Formats: C-alpha cells, structure tokens, sequence
C-alpha cells in the first residue's frame, strides 16, 4: 500500500528502507542513525567527521533542519570520538550536552567535526561543530561524556 | 518496491514507521518526527521503543534532546502570536538517568519572556516517576 | 607601609571611603574566621527555608553600567548550588564545579542579590543542581544549571 | 574610621597584610581612573588582541582570588573567560553598538594554579541579533583550567 502518498512521502520513506536495509547489512548501527543515514567517516588525513544529507525527513515546519537532529549529529560526533579514545572493551554515555544554533541547517549536508578538550579517568569533556555543505557554522557545541559502568 | 528486507526487531519497527508515516498524511501528525516517534504531543509523551534506543538499549540522547526540544518549542508558541514563532538559539541538557520504562515524559515552563529572547526550562522522565533529563534553552522570535 | 597608601582618602570621593571602609569589614571578619576567603570577604555574601546566597550590590561588584558583572551573578549562582551540594555529601566526600551554564534575564540591580538552588539529582559521580537569581523585587536576574563532581 | 579599623594590621599575618596591599594599590589606581572597576582593578588584568582575531586576558594568580584550597575561584575563573569573550565582542561592534552577555557556557577541567591565568576567547558566530563567541582558561604552564561558550545580546 503506496496509494495516496505524494512525492515528498515518497523519497521520505524510500530512504527509510535503503537505511533499514542498510542496518541490516552489519550490526553495530542504530536505529535513529540508520535512517536519517548520519554516516559517519574518516579522511585520508585520519580526521573524522559525520556528515548527512538533509531530506524533508530531518526538517521542521520551519523549514530548517531539526535543531533536535543536529544535536545528535553533533552528540554522535562526539560521542564516537570520545568511544575511540577509550581501552577496547569501553563506551562513554553523553553527560551534558550543550549546543549553539548558529545558523539554519539547510542545503544538501551538515557536517559535523568533534574535538577532545580534556580528558580524565571518568569524565571526557569535548568541543564540536556542525556546518553547512559549504562551510556556514551551524551549530557550535560542548559537552560532557562519563566511561560507562552498568552497576 | 523491493521492501523484500529481516528479522522481527525490523518487523515491528517498520510496522511503526508506516503506521506512523500514515498517520501524516492522514495529518493527524504535524512533522514525520512527531508521528514516527508516536510523541503524545499535547505535555510531550515518548513511547520507548527500540527505535529510540541507542547501541546500549536505552533511549537515545540526540532523541531525549529532542523531546526536551519540543516541548519547549510548543510552551513558547503559545505564548507567541499567531504570525510570530519561535527558534532555538541555545539548548542545555543535563542527562541524568538512561531513558529506561514504557515511555517519557517532558514537561516544559517559560522562565522568561523578551521581545527578542524567551528562556525556557523543563525536565523529562520515566514512567515510574524518575527524572531522565535536565535543561535549559532560549529562543529568538521571528 | 600600607597606611602610606591609604591615603587614597586624601582624594576620595564619597564611594570610595564607603568602598574602603567595607573591604576592610570584611577582612576583619576574614580574621573572625566569618567567611574562608577573602573572595567571600570583600563580596560581603551571607548564607528549603536555608539555602540561599545574598550578595549585597554596592560598587564593588558593579560593572561600567551600574549593575552587577554577570561574572559575579554567576559566581553568586556557583556559591548557592556550591555549598547546597557539600551539605547533602558525608563527611568523607566533598564535591567541585564540573558544569556551569547560566542564562541572565535582567540587570542586577537594587539592594542585593538573591539566589536559591536546589538539587535536580544526587547521583553517584556527580549532583546536577539548578538556580535562580532574583532581586530584592522579586524580578529574576538569571537562572542556571550547574553540574558537580563529588571527590 | 577607617584608620581606627587597622586593627586589622595588629593580628595580621604576612598573607592578610599582603593582601590589603595589593587592595589599597587597586583602589588606589582606580580613582586614577587607570581602572574603569573595581574588580578589574582589584585583580589587575592586562588584556589586549592577539596577531590572528582572538582576544587575550590574564590575570595574576593571588591570595585574593583563589578559594579554600589555593585554588583559583571557579568564579573568577568564570568572571574572567566572560571578561575576554567580551572585549571581544566589543572590539567587533560598531562604535554605535554594544554587546551584553546572555548566555555562558563553562566546563572545568583542571584547578586554576600557578602565577596567572590566561583566558582567550574567539567568534564563532556574529549575526547582527547575538554574537556567539568561544574561549578557554589557561594556567602558565598551558595547561587548561577551563573551556566554555558565551552568547552575547547586540544593542
Ligand atoms: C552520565 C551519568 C552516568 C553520570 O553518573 P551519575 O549521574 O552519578 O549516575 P549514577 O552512576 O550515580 O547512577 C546511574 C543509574 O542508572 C542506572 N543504570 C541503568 N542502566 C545502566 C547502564 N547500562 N549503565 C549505567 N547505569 C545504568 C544505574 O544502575 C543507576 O541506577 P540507580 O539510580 O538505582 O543507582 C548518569 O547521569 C547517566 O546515566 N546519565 C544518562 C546518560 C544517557 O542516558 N545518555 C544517552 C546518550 S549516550
């Protein structure tokens, strides 16, 4: 059953599948990240970024991206990095976050690069942006992860 | 459509994710998010289900934010005119627990409001009564 | 030789005894061990139904507007939530400011400043706590978040 | 009665009578107008821009600003980080414009120690309705106190 749906809940959910069929094809990924397809990658350099392309699936009656959906593409971000950083074995739970929604999310991609500011035995406190498909900040951001330790 | 993709965790989401996209064009639902994620806007409810969770199998941050994001925004359209809204500038969240039960709950309060800048509060929580996530957030009018 | 400087009387305007005469307040009840620092001291601070800081507002703790520097308010708001989250903690453990963030809503302006905090969750490793600052109107001056770590 | 008050110097350690000396020489550049406040002036600090946009502003690390524990207040650490995100601010802003800070953002890493403490702060953002701005607090040795953001209102 398709009838009835319109162009825009067309692709809106023909990602939704190429992500769950993408899911399926290794463990490891999320759900919320399977679908809106937050890829996550690694440059020639070895630096790190997780960008996304923008569908009406991620957008706002404003519009614009979800401030909501770039706070988790910049607590991915930094969640990933500071998970790297830990012993094999290890996963960090973000603590706080903070963001600053500089300007609209709008275009093909956001981008979003993370940075380590200071690193202890529990807490892991990490800096991060999110820009546009070119190079507008969209969101700038900080917050604070703690090593995991399920009672 | 070659949705021939499975296991059941993917059968029952799936399930939700057109019994929600459905549920839009039926507009019944304002934005995909509102729907696809069943939140009980009207307070903002949050079904937990594995489509919230994240590797860990507890809800998911990006999307404990996001409840908190909304529920915040709504709190300030009402206090807004019907040809003003507004946008987030600035969201501080404390997470306190793991997003664990049936469901959460976001409840949201002005704590200040400016020609320019409203500032919000609100907190969310589990079912059986705890409290998740903390913050605090401004919007700009437009 | 300080009181070769003193001197500063020779010239001073009224505030400036006035601003004189209560640092030096202060600093005698520094001594009466009254406060721990001279921070403390010289602010003039004094500590539900309990917890709540009071900041009287002279020049001292004004900006190049006559009202309160943000930094102080927000100092202020630290000693509220600060000494509210050493009295729910045994005599073994202590806890610092982790996490600050504070959002100013009007001039600090008036007689004083008043904060109360309370406690958003007393965890293991760390007690998130917000706070608001008000006025001798009642009119909030900023409200805040603050994250501690218990050591 | 100031004078008669210096009953202060009679049971005054070396620390308590150094301090009061660094006070007296603060107001006393205050009314020289050297200082536009007395915080500024009480902890003497020597700000200014960097080559690249940044702004610079250290502060000496003393008795009088430090906490229980010799440790520099996480309040001045604070008062000091929006002391350098705001010159910043303002050095940006037309001379018929002004910026106030709305929000500020601080995550405290390690205890402020050492002689002075050197916070640098840089735009992220300058829209025409806030100015988001970034900075971090350093000890002398390049060690990082603090790290945190700050909104600012244009008016
Ligand atoms: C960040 C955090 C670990 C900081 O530590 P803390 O505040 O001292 O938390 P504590 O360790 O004291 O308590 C954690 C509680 O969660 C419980 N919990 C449930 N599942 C858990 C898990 N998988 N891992 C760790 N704790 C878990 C603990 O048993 C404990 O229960 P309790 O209240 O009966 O003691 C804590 O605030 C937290 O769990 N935040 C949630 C973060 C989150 O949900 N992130 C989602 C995106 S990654």
């Amino acid at each position: 059953f398709l009838s009835t749906a319109n162009e825009e809940e067309k692709d809106v959910l023909s990602s939704i599948v190429d992500g769950l069929l993408a899911k399926q094809e290794r463990r490891y990924a999320t759900y919320l990240a399977s679908l809106t397809q937050i890829e996550s990658q690694e440059r020639e350099d070895g630096r790190f970024e997780v960008r996304l392309p923008i569908g009406p699936l991620v957008n706002n009656p404003l519009n614009m991206v979800h401030g909501g959906i770039t706070a988790t593409l910049l607590d991915t971000a930094m969640g990933q990095m500071v998970n790297r950083q830990l012993p094999d074995g290890q996963s960090a739970v973000t603590s706080e976050l903070n963001i600053h929604y500089v300007k609209p999310g709008m275009g093909t991609y956001l981008r979003a690069v993370a940075s380590i500011v200071h690193q202890g035995k529990q807490r892991i406190v990490v800096e991060g942006k999110v820009y546009t498909d070119q190079g507008e900040t969209v969101a700038m951001g900080t917050g604070s992860f703690f090593v995991l330790r399920s009672r």
